[PDB]
């Protein structure tokens, strides 16, 4: 590559990797959305939440493909493996689900971080730092905030529960 | 007819068959609409609900019968049959008995279809599809998740999950 | 399913195999869009041209599956295999790959028109007359113009002629 | 300095020669500007590209300088050096010769980064990350991608290549 500079191999695998997991995370919720999109389930602010949630990381997604390319890296696509479930049980579960998803992005975020830090590419830093990991923080923070007040409200009466959580807070 | 071409005696007599159907049902929607409205029920939203779908059925009869005479049939009128229930129970009793409507009604839609589909009938399709079909398959979707909510609310605390649906979705 | 009537089990099935089948699609335009952005390949409106199709290809796969709900079906999701290429060659090489994968879309609809004809399920049958049979045709046709257009470019003077279509056509 | 807090020598003086660079850079490009406004090479969309570029870089400096008061260090100027060549050759040569440019810019910049980083001086790192590292990324890719297309462009047919690249790109 005419262009590529200080940008090692490592950190070029490690881009393609978080960006399948980025799409495979925006799968994920795409099939959160249309659970709750169900005429069984039929909580749309919930579906709405989630169908956001895909939006947000598949721009995720393409803004590192953008990277790689301007770095003078080779996107490479691999599968997108399926959502890990079929059906995603209340809206506590999948809002634990999704926690645990973000964390998971979080952590592979911040490994990529670390690399860029050991490689000393200042750049693959800053990039991350721009766009990825204040976003994160504030979207754990959303959740677990949300997670906090289904709980609160699922005590007795869990249908009466989830409902006004939909309609109130989504 | 000086117009009439392609249009069977068949097709004819089941389209004012539909149209009493749909006059039925816009007088069910009627009787449902001012028994929320009874001061001792007095659910405002539901009776609002069901008083713009005795608009949406009475406008599917005028559609019908306007077709009618634009392919030349003959529009006969018959006696409509009062609803079946006088007063009508519950949110939930309510939804479930226009739920059963609706799908009488889409039955009796697919029934023509396949009719005129049987007398090569192309327009007569076309014409249930663009404008009765798809409509009855979203308002059966909206039923279904209308109930699905009531349900999930009407646990405990009946009363209390009747009067937040009709104020917070309704 | 409450709301479920004349819907099939083998409509469903073909509905979310054609579900995949579209996000397959989104994927490898993806990937295409993000190739002709590579420094050492540098045909923005070449990008530009495949990123808007995979986001109409994820807007069809969300349109089937919100069709798919609202007849009472359940999404399935499964892997999402990798476009067939990492490098995608010229511009008209990318072009014919495009043509082969909307015609095997286009061929996987009307199989799935067949199937609603044979199922007598006539509201699939006008969905997807509706809302993908005429989009595809519109978007094979523009195309093979575009193909056409291409090939009679890249006679003599191939780069060159790559450069012209970019500049003047996309 | 009263003020002057965290700021090492190394780093003041790698400021100090860091705008040295930057200033030289300002000076090749505007003689590349003038070159190619000169009445035997008429190619004004290339002069105005690198016209641009003069002021960038020049603003480059301006914002070192401006840092480097704000920390409490003090301005240097040494001896601009003219640029390389008196004449840039083609648009080739010359988007060539830009690309070594702004690579020895960017080496210039991570050096200044490993210094900051090994003296702890995160102020000086975010300074660079935030105005510096991004713009020549961005810039570098934008010359490479502009690098192929006068390479495809002037396969056979140079001059007409070169004269199609000036309208209808820049
Ligand atoms: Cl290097
Ligand atoms: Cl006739
Ligand atoms: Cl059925
Ligand atoms: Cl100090
Ligand atoms: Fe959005
Ligand atoms: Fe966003
Ligand atoms: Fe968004
Ligand atoms: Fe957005
Ligand atoms: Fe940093
Ligand atoms: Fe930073
Ligand atoms: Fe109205
Ligand atoms: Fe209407
Ligand atoms: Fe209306
Ligand atoms: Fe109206
Ligand atoms: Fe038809
Ligand atoms: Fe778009
Ligand atoms: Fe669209
Ligand atoms: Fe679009
Ligand atoms: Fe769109
Ligand atoms: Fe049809
Ligand atoms: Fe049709
Ligand atoms: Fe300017
Ligand atoms: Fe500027
Ligand atoms: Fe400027
Ligand atoms: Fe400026
Ligand atoms: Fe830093
Ligand atoms: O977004
Ligand atoms: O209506
Ligand atoms: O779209
Ligand atoms: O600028």
């Amino acid at each position: 590559s005419q262009i590529r500079q200080n940008y090692s191999t490592e950190v070029e695998a490690a881009v393609n990797r978080l960006v399948n997991l980025y799409l495979r995370a925006s799968y994920t919720y795409l099939s959160l959305g249309f659970y709750f999109d169900r005429d069984d389930v039929a909580l749309e602010g919930v579906c709405h939440f989630f169908r956001e949630l895909a939006e947000e990381k598949r721009e995720g997604a393409e803004r590192l493909l953008k990277m790689q390319n301007q770095r003078g890296g080779r996107a490479l696509f691999q599968d997108l493996q399926k959502p890990s479930q079929d059906e995603w049980g209340t809206t506590l579960d999948a809002m634990k689900a999704a926690i645990v998803l973000e964390k998971s992005l979080n952590q592979a975020l911040l490994d990529l971080h670390a690399l860029g830090s050991a490689q000393a590419d200042p750049h693959l830093c800053d990039f991350l730092e721009s766009h990825f990991l204040d976003e994160e923080v504030k979207l754990i923070k959303k959740m677990g905030d949300h997670l906090t007040n289904i709980q609160r409200l699922v005590g007795s009466q869990a249908g009466l529960g989830e409902y006004l959580f939909e309609r109130l807070t989504l």
